[PDB]
């Protein structure tokens, strides 16, 4: 029911979800000049060697990886975290053109696209556990420009074409998900919520500075992947992201001076 266009998007949301007009929801704008360099945040610790990518999957909102998250293998420690965080899924949001499409925007600018790892806290047990939960989940973020190509990305995007309705997925093991990020792990962290339904306030939030370059060719792949299922109305699945929320009363933090 709930979506992204005039009728059902995101200035909807609250009369299904009252929580979207809570305290801590996600994304914001990061105003860089305010964001405080905190000396006592940790390195991140990425660690995907092991991760074992499952599916890949068009739900109608966004298209998503998923991974085996049974044991300890993909997982996200440190930083501002306490504990372990295992990779859960992938997933992007993107925009009709390159000027949009970010979800986080940095002194205003938007980005052409935002990359979600989601990850969740296994002192939980299970996801669905870690949502109910203000540590539940981590997410790590990552902006995305159009310029040179990702080749890490390409995979991806070869495959789109097999999953572009609502309803449809696809093997897609083997995949390593090291080829989506960037040289630099300098972050910046606030706590905040789900960008989609059902916008739970359970989210770390760790958006990177560095964006990664994806070239137009991957970007418009894409945009010709539909939110409706096979036998409705094409719609094109663009503009997929959630306008910036209110600060309200938090602090973002950056990792970097
Ligand atoms: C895959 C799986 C396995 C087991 C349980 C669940 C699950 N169940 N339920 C939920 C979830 C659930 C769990 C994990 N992530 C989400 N959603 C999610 C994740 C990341 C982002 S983003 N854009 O900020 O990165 C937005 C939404 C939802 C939500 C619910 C409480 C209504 C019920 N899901
Ligand atoms: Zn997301």
């Amino acid at each position: 029911h709930w979506g992204y266009g005039k009728h059902n998007g995101p200035e909807h949301w609250h009369k299904d979800f009252p929580i979207a007009k809570g305290e801590r929801q996600s994304p914001v704008d990061i105003d860089t000049h305010t964001a405080k360099y905190d000396p006592s945040l940790k390195p991140l610790s990425v660690s995907y060697d092991q991760a074992t990518s499952l599916r890949i999957l068009n739900n109608g909102h966004s298209f998503q990886v998923t991974f085996d998250d049974s044991q300890d293998k993909a997982v996200l420690k440190g930083g501002p975290l306490d504990g372990t965080y295992r990779l859960l899924q992938f997933h992007f949001h993107w925009g009709s053109l390159d000027g949009q499409g970010s979800e986080h925007t940095v002194d205003k600018k938007k980005y052409a696209a935002e990359l979600h790892l989601v990850h969740w806290n296994t002192k939980y047990g299970d996801v669905g556990k870690a949502v109910q939960q203000p540590d539940g989940l981590a997410v790590l973020g990552i902006f995305l420009k159009v310029g040179s190509a990702k080749p890490g990305l390409q995979k991806v995007v070869d495959v789109l074409d097999s999953i572009k309705t609502e309803g449809k997925s696809a093997d897609f093991t083997n995949f390593d998900p090291r080829g989506l990020l960037p040289e630099s792990l300098d972050y910046w962290t606030y706590p905040g919520s789900l960008t989609t339904p059902p916008l739970a306030e359970c989210v770390t939030w760790i958006v990177l500075k560095e964006p990664i370059s994806v070239s137009s060719e991957q970007v418009v792949k894409f945009r010709k992947l539909n939110f409706n299922g096979e036998g409705e109305p094409e719609e094109l699945m663009v503009d997929n992201w959630r306008p910036a929320q209110p600060l309200k009363n938090r602090q973002i933090k950056a990792s970097f001076k």
